[PDB]
C-alpha cells in the first residue's frame, strides 16, 4: 500500500485546493495568498466538535472521517515528516482549540480529542474580552515566529464567543540556486486602483524542470519548478502563453491530481526565469467558499449542530478566515498562515484586490502536500 502520509496529504490538499478554487472563481484576477494545508487542518478539528448533518457535510466535502481507523495516526505522521530536519528547509505547524471555561462539554469529548490530536482543550474566559483576545493573538504570534501578530482585531471575539479553532503554519526556505542581486533592476507596476509601485525584478538563466499544458479550450500555459535547497520542497510557477488568455482558464480546472501530473511531465530545460522580489499579505473570508462546497449548516444559528462538543446551548460559526503573509527575495521564501473558525455571533467584511496575475504553488514533493498557493500581480 502507499506511504500513509502521502494518502492523507492528498485528501487534505485536494480539499484545500478546491477551497482556493471557489475563492478564485468569485473574483476575477484576485491578488491573494492562501494555504490549502492550513484550512484542511482546522476543518479536521471542526469534524470532532460538530455532529449530525453539520458534521456529515464536512466529512463529505473533505473525503474522510477524522475518527476512522488510521486517519488521525497518518495525519500525525504527516506533520512530523513535514517538520523533520532532513527537509533542510524549515516547516512548523501547530493546532489549538480554545473553549469557554464554563461551557459543559459532552462525556468523552476532551479525552477523545486528546487521543486523536495529542493536545488538550485550552480553557479561557471570553467574558474578559481583551484578556482572551490577547491570549489567542499571542499564541498565534509565537507559533508563526512573529510573522502574524494581530490575527483577531478588536471585536472579533466577545462575551458571546464559546470556541475558537486555529492552525499556525510557518515556512522558511532557501533557493537551491539563488538569484543575483536585483536591487538595480526595479520596474514600474501600474495598479488598477490607480497607484504605481516600483518592484525589483529578479532574473537568472539556468536549466529548470519545465512543461507545457493546455486547458479544455486548447489554451496553452507554461509551468516551471523552482526548487528549495533541500530538494524536498519547491515552488511551481504558472502563467498563460498569451496575455489575452484569462488566468481563470487555468484556475477553473486546478486540482491536487493535476498538480501531481505537472510534476510527472517535467523535463529539465534551459529557461530565462524572471520573478518579482516582493511581500504580500492578505486576509480571506472562507464562508462562501465553504458554503459553495456543501457546508451550509455550520453557519446557521438554529440549524448548526455542535452536539459532539456540548448540548448546553445552540452554537454556530460566526467567522471563518485565513490571514497569510509571504516574502520572496533573492535568497528564498518566508511564509506564514493562520486559519481560524470562531463560534460566536458577530461576522465581519472582506477586502478584495485585483490585477492580472500569475499563479504559484509551494509543495512538499515526497508527500504531495500543498502548503501555500496564490495569485500575484504581473508587470
Amino acid at each position: 500500500v502507499h506511504h500513509p502520509p502521502s494518502y492523507v496529504a492528498h485528501l487534505a490538499s485536494d480539499f484545500g485546493v478546491r477551497v482556493f478554487q471557489q475563492v478564485a472563481q468569485a473574483s476575477k484576477d484576485r491578488n491573494v495568498v492562501f494555504s490549502p494545508y492550513g484550512v484542511a487542518s482546522v476543518l479536521a478539528m471542526l469534524q470532532l466538535t460538530t455532529g449530525g448533518e453539520t458534521q456529515q457535510q464536512i466529512q463529505a466535502a473533505m473525503g474522510f472521517k477524522i475518527d476512522d481507523k488510521g486517519m488521525a495516526p497518518a495525519l500525525r505522521h504527516l506533520y512530523k515528516e513535514l517538520m523533520g530536519p532532513w527537509n533542510k528547509d524549515e516547516i512548523s505547524t501547530t493546532d489549538a482549540i480554545f473553549v469557554q471555561r464554563d461551557l459543559k462539554l459532552v462525556q468523552g469529548f476532551m479525552p477523545h480529542f486528546f487521543r486523536l490530536f495529542r493536545s488538550t482543550v485550552k480553557q479561557v474566559d471570553f467574558s474578559e474580552v481583551e484578556r482572551a483576545r490577547f491570549i489567542i493573538n499571542d499564541w498565534v504570534k509565537t507559533h508563526t515566529k512573529g510573522m502574524i501578530s494581530n490575527l483577531l482585531g478588536k471585536g472579533a471575539v466577545d462575551q458571546l464567543t464559546r470556541l475558537v479553532l486555529v492552525n499556525a503554519l510557518y515556512f522558511n526556505g532557501q533557493w537551491k540556486t539563488p538569484f543575483p542581486d536585483s536591487s538595480t533592476h526595479r520596474r514600474l507596476f501600474h495598479k488598477s486602483d490607480g497607484s504605481t509601485v516600483s518592484v525589483p525584478m529578479m532574473a537568472q538563466t539556468n536549466k529548470f524542470n519545465y512543461t507545457e499544458f493546455t486547458t479544455p479550450d486548447g489554451h496553452y500555459y507554461d509551468i516551471l519548478e523552482l526548487p528549495y535547497h533541500g530538494d524536498t520542497l519547491s515552488m511551481f510557477i504558472a502563467a498563460p502563453y498569451e496575455k489575452e488568455v484569462p488566468l481563470s482558464a487555468l484556475t477553473n480546472i486546478l486540482s491536487a491530481q493535476l498538480i501531481s501530473h505537472w510534476k510527472g511531465n517535467m523535463t529539465r530545460l534551459p529557461r530565462l526565469l524572471v520573478l518579482p522580489k516582493f511581500s504580500l499579505e492578505t486576509e480571506v473570508d472562507l464562508r462562501k467558499p465553504l458554503e459553495n462546497l456543501g457546508m451550509t449548516d455550520m453557519f446557521r444559528q438554529f440549524q448548526a449542530d455542535f452536539t459532539s462538543l456540548s448540548d448546553q446551548e445552540p452554537l454556530h460559526v460566526a467567522q471563518a478566515l485565513q490571514k497569510v503573509k509571504i516574502e520572496v527575495n533573492e535568497s528564498g521564501t518566508v511564509a506564514s498562515s493562520s486559519t481560524a473558525v470562531i463560534v460566536s455571533a458577530r461576522m465581519a467584511p472582506e477586502e478584495i484586490i485585483m490585477d492580472r496575475p500569475f499563479l504559484f504553488v509551494v509543495r512538499h514533493n515526497p508527500t504531495g502536500t500543498v502548503l501555500f498557493m496564490g495569485q500575484v500581480m504581473e508587470p
